[PDB]
């Protein structure tokens, strides 16, 4: 597994999210779901905990965006980039993005919205790139078994424990 | 009645629309009825018309922002300046953008998706703010605590008729 250079993560134990706004492609109440499984995946392995805003700026912002948007790198049509996210800090870092051009799918005949969000959310909490092909954070993330047989693997587990350790209660 | 510098108009007589995202304020199907309706505002009292499209670059993109969103002017936040349009055009022209910071709505208890969304389209048509006080291309948004009775002012009609004219089917007073 890979930890971003001088290791920022986060101080604190809770952080904050907000979905900003809602792709067409499903219905507003999947696209909950899939990041609420997103950050349960990594909650249930660390101290962490996350509560929900609907307004201000929460700690990780959630979006969906088509080309430029708000920041330095845009997205680049249908395929390849996918979506992408800032390591810890304030303002735009924890933030994730996610390409509208992609076809966002609550199962596996697009783009999976929930094993693409649990990547990006390892940006979002301080997880770079792992070079073990199982690993969640392996740069294929849409590209596994999904949650029928899908299970974060002990690299991602050990990545995200080295930061904020385990579970205490 | 004012116009844009330059005076843009569309060649087409019929456009396209995309709702590009969702406010998380509103279901879905509110949105798209809201859109719906403030677009038959305009075909009612000239030739266009229009149709909407799921995919692909339509002239009339439509979205919700925030803060810093990939355009020139970025929205303050909770208040203010509620949404922006661009004039007739290519690209980014005839877009309508929406301050999500903002709490949408179907009613008067916020900001009424429907009233502000023909406001912009009207700019997105090629109408810049006028100065009659009972004319939706005012800037004003308005806290009359009446709404279900709506209709374009007399003045919206002279200017939106003086760049596409009077409708094919209808007889004039
Ligand atoms: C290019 O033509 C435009 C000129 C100014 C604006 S603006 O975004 O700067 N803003 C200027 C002003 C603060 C004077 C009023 N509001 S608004 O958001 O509060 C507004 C929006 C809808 C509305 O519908 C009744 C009335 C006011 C608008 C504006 O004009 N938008 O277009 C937008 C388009
Ligand atoms: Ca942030
Ligand atoms: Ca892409
Ligand atoms: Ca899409
Ligand atoms: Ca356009
Ligand atoms: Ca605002
Ligand atoms: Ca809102
Ligand atoms: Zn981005
Ligand atoms: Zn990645
Ligand atoms: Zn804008
Ligand atoms: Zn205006």
């Amino acid at each position: 597994f890979r930890t971003f250079p001088g290791i920022p993560k986060w101080r604190k134990t809770h952080l904050t999210y907000r979905i900003v706004n809602y792709t067409p492609d499903l219905p507003k109440d999947a696209v909950d779901s899939a990041v609420e499984k997103a950050l349960k995946v990594w909650e249930e392995v660390t101290p962490l905990t996350f509560s929900r805003l609907y307004e201000g700026e929460a700690d990780i912002m959630i979006s969906f965006a088509v080309r430029e948007h708000g920041d330095f790198y845009p997205f680049d049509g249908p395929g390849n980039v996918l979506a992408h996210a800032y390591a810890p800090g304030p303002g735009i870092n924890g933030d994730a993005h996610f390409d509208d051009d992609e076809q966002w799918t609550k199962d596996t005949t697009g783009t999976n919205l929930f094993l693409v969000a649990a990547h990006e959310i390892g940006h979002s909490l301080g997880l770079f790139h792992s070079a073990n092909t199982e690993a969640l954070m392996y740069p294929l993330y849409h590209s596994l078994t999904d949650l029928t047989r899908f299970r974060l693997s002990q690299d991602d587990i050990n990545g995200i424990q080295s930061l904020y350790g385990p579970p205490p209660d």
